[PDB]
DNA sequence: TGTCCCTTCGCGTCTCT
DNA sequence: AGAGACGCGAAGGGACA
């Protein structure tokens, strides 16, 4: 494979070719993903046990095989899944998808082996659920995090007053060991010395890099408070949402962005408080001028674009694409900003760029409708799913384009559309719901869950039965999705 | 060059409503 | 009408073989 053989390359490439074949039927992107992260041995591993993984008592899908293979040590994870999946399922009551989730990280082997070793004790002696153990286990370094929950859950609960959920939250991220230990070491100082609440410390600690965020908060909270004027609450927001890197970038750019660019603290904070906040801030400091003078955006709009995960990408993309989107497509700035002002804004912009004309042309949609779809989180996904699924939703399922669009114009549009494709048949002709009621369920954020939850209760009439007739359930799902449904399930469990 | 673990960043989805 | 929470994953870095 390496430059360390050229007949060896041919051999590798032949191995990749054969994987396009019957068992897995892999496509180029899937092969790429494996080679990119699992490396050559992962590619070879997959080839070697393609049959074993697809049949036997494993019965994995190719996409599951790809998910497992495409990490450092993928060969090991694949080996270990072949050994442990059956017993994890039969004995520990996990589903294969859960075993795959565990296996699909760097060092999957160790996590799989540690889950087998520890799940029972974590459940019996500590009272965690299998879901919880899986969530702890399904990250790089799962082994470590599992072992550390086993070691510190008692002390964290009894000595420091955390709940198990809290502990699990902390553990269920990459570097969980580190986060838990750091909470153990610093919780007391952060509360008594800097006046934080446990809850806040937990929140700071419950994302990748939490150790770093904690140590940095400990280190920089005083400065940011007593010197730059920020409130603790604000520092916590930066620390929890933007971590260490954001905290440090605020320390160094707050004065510049406020005094030289005229932003308020609240604004700097809002830009900071997101994954990549470091990047966002640095990108508004560059760029804010050219966007306001050469593109005629308000600072408030620039702040809005920056104030999401990937803010930098959105800003850079807006700069690159606002001209061709107003000028050659006929959108206003205000529309462009709206498309840009969500997680993945870069993706939405780019996807509108290439799909506005197709969607209007080959499906009969107005620009205003394409904008409305793109103007939410996951715009790229919503647009693309409307492109695939609009034909079948209209012709087969008898929905209006107006209806399709309504479902797509919410965060999780893709999810809702696909759920609707799946579940309209059964909801209409097995439970007598109208197409309009289904759409109305789907046309909120949380569409998919609300739908899946409604089909569940209908099909397996659950505990909290009786006076909720189908129409009451629909209304209920429309009002508050699955949370409303589960809430009722909850309340009847004891009240009735 | 593979395997394990940790951190930063980016995209997408849902809750809470 | 988002805000901020939820989850998943790519990518890069170090350690150690």
């Amino acid at each position: 494979m390496q430059w360390s053989g050229a007949r060896a390359l041919e051999a590798l490439l032949t191995v990749a070719g054969e994987l396009r074949g019957p068992p897995l039927q892999l496509d180029t992107g899937q092969l790429l993903k494996i080679a990119k992260r699992g490396g050559v041995t992962a590619v070879e591993a997959v080839h070697a046990w393609r049959n074993a993984l697809t049949g036997a008592p494993l019965n994995l899908t190719p996409e599951q095989v790809v998910a497992i293979a495409s990490h450092d040590g993928g060969k090991q994870a694949l080996e270990t899944v072949q050994r442990l999946l059956p017993v994890l399922c039969q004995a520990h009551g996990l589903t294969p998808q859960q075993v795959v989730a565990i296996a699909s990280h760097d060092g999957g082997k160790q996590a799989l082996e540690t889950v087998q070793r520890l799940l029972p004790v974590l459940c019996q002696a500590h009272g965690l659920t299998p879901e919880q153990v899986v969530a702890i286990a399904s990250h790089d370094g799962g082994k470590q995090a599992l072992e550390t929950v086993q070691a510190l859950l008692p002390v964290l609960c009894q000595a420091h007053g955390l709940t198990p959920e809290q502990v699990v939250a902390i553990a269920s991220n990459g570097g969980g060991k580190q986060a838990l230990e750091t909470v153990q070491r610093l919780l007391p100082v952060l509360c008594q010395a800097h006046g934080l609440t446990p809850q806040q410390v937990v929140a700071i600690a419950s994302n990748g890099g939490g150790k770093q965020a904690l140590e940095t908060v400990q280190r920089l909270l005083p400065v940011l408070c007593q010197a730059h004027g920020l409130t603790p609450q604000q520092v916590v927001a930066i620390a929890s949402r933007g971590g260490k890197q954001a905290l440090e970038t605020v320390q160094r750019l707050l004065p510049v962005l406020c005094q030289a660019h005229g932003l308020t603290p609240q604004q700097v904070v809002a830009i900071a408080s997101n994954n990549g906040g470091k990047q966002a801030l640095e990108t508004v400091q560059r760029l804010l001028p050219v966007l306001c003078q050469a593109h005629g955006l308000t600072p408030q709009q620039v702040v809005a674009i920056a104030s999401h995960d990937g803010g930098k990408q959105a800003l850079e993309t807006v700069q690159r694409l606002l001209p061709v989107l107003c000028q050659a497509h006929g959108l206003t700035p205000q529309q462009v900003v709206a498309i840009a002002s969500n997680n993945g804004g870069k993706q939405a912009l780019e996807t509108v760029q290439r799909l506005l004309p197709v969607l209007c042309q080959a499906h009969g949609l107005t620009p205003e409708q394409v904008v409305a779809i793109a103007s939410n989180g996951g715009g790229k996904q919503a647009l693309e799913t409307v492109q695939r699924l609009l034909p079948v939703l209209c012709q087969a399922h008898g929905l209006t384009p107006e209806q399709v669009v309504a479902i797509a114009s919410h965060d999780g549009g893709k999810q809702a559309l696909e759920t609707v494709q799946r579940l309209l048949p059964v909801l209409c002709q097995a439970h007598g719901l109208t197409p309009q009621q289904v759409v109305a369920i789907a046309s909120n954020g949380g569409g998919r869950p609300a739908l899946e939850s409604i089909v569940a209760q209908l099909s397996r009439p659950d505990p909290a039965l009786a006076a909720l007739t189908n129409d009451h359930l629909v209304a209920l799902a429309c009002l508050g999705g699955r949370p409303a449904l589960d809430a009722v399930k909850k309340l009847e469990h004891h009240h009735h």
